[PDB]
């Protein structure tokens, strides 16, 4: 919170945002990895795979049902209010989220790319049809495709998934243009989404890291708040804000 800082981000020619769990987890929805970690509970490799999902889709489906109701049921939070307003100011330009819950949206923000798909969207495992929900279903039984009747599934990407191609490639274009990124949120772990604050630095960029815990990308971090989202990015766009508004115009 330093007078480089405000200046870096207040000065910023084409900022872009990386948000992971940690940004959702104000809103008391859990992170994936840590102390109460969803991925410490339950098994990733029975909850987040095709191999697991083939064996039993009735277990998989209760489980994102669940997930989808506490995410419908939560309200963004202040870390989510402030990306939407450093949007509104014109500062962020665009905002890559690996997750998939869809807290970013309800708070206003708008170029939002989803790398690893949305809990809102639901996708047929045989056609193309793909549609949003506005509430979880029920499970048993079974969401069937009502184009072809094969079994529905979370439109989310799931371990050994590719990433959408077209999505991955936006989020790509953002990073290689960006001068500023503000990692939000994240562990730093999950390829390929790891790799993209890497991209910024490479090219010349600066990173700025937000999160409680130091993380992989922590040595390359220009700036790395030891905080949570919620009350460093509130902080951090009252101030820029500020800035922006004692410019003489
Ligand atoms: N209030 C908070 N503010 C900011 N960061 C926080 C906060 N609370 C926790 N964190 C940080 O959030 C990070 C969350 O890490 P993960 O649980 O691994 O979430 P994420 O990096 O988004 O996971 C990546 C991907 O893996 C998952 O399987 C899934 O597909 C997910 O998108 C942690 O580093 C943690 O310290
Ligand atoms: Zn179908």
């Amino acid at each position: 919170m330093d007078e480089k800082l405000l200046k870096t981000i207040a000065e910023s020619k084409y900022l872009v945002a990386l948000t992971g769990a940690g940004v959702s987890a104000e809103s008391g929805i859990p992170t994936f990895r840590g102390k109460d970690g969803l991925w410490n509970r339950y098994r990733p490799e029975e909850l987040a795979n095709p191999q697991a999902f083939a064996k039993d889709p009735e277990k998989v489906w209760k489980w994102y049902a669940w997930r989808m109701e506490k995410v419908f049921n939560a309200q963004p939070n202040k870390a989510n209010q402030a990306f939407a307003e450093l949007e509104r100011l014109g500062v962020l330009k665009c905002l890559i989220t690996q997750n998939v819950d869809d807290l970013h949206e309800r708070a206003g923000s708008r170029n939002v790319i989803h790398l690893h798909g949305s809990l809102r969207v639901v996708r047929c495992t045989s056609c193309n049809n793909s549609f949003e929900v506005e509430s979880a279903p029920k499970i048993p039984p079974l969401p069937k495709c009502d184009k072809c009747g094969s079994l529905l599934r979370p439109g989310v990407v799931w371990f050994g998934e590719m990433l959408p191609p077209d999505v991955l490639d936006r989020a790509m274009r953002e990073v290689e243009r960006a001068d500023v990124i503000i990692v939000a949120g994240t562990s730093a772990v999950v390829q390929p989404a790891a790799s993209l604050p890497l991209i910024v630095k490479q090219r010349g960029g600066a990173i700025i890291e937000i999160n409680p815990d130091e993380t992989p990308l922590t040595p390359i971090a220009d700036y790395s708040l030891r905080g949570k989202a919620g009350e460093v990015m509130d902080e951090l766009v009252r101030h820029v804000r500020k800035a922006l508004s004692l410019k003489l115009n």
